[PDB]
């Protein structure tokens, strides 16, 4: 699609960055009908990461970094069709999980 980019994946704070448009895709303002299309542009970031800046500071257990992957596969799964039905238990799971995994554990709080 358009595979490369210029990402720097400078750190946490990209790590934040990239997931703070997920995590405002599961739950964009009022302003946004269409939690798909917002989306759509986060996936121009995975390509980015995914596709131009994998590298990072895999220290070797990175729970989040593992996350991204696991709710990069969810994710795309709502945007199935564009099911505008309930977020499913995978979607919501992965993505409550993710967005508290990355909310939460980001937020250093637990």
């Amino acid at each position: 699609c358009d595979s490369g980019t210029g990402l720097t994946g400078n750190y946490s704070q990209d790590t934040l960055t990239v997931i703070a448009t997920l995590r405002e895709a599961i739950d964009l303002p009022q302003d946004a009908p269409n939690r798909q299309e917002v989306q759509d542009t986060a996936r121009g970031q995975i390509n980015d990461y995914i596709s131009r800046y994998r590298r990072k500071g895999d220290a070797g257990g990175l729970k989040s970094f593992t996350t991204m992957q696991t709710a990069l596969n969810s994710l795309a799964g709502y945007y199935t069709s564009y099911g505008a039905r309930p977020i499913p238990e995978k979607l919501k799971k992965r993505l409550q999980l993710e967005f508290t995994q990355a909310e939460r554990s980001i937020e250093r709080g637990v």
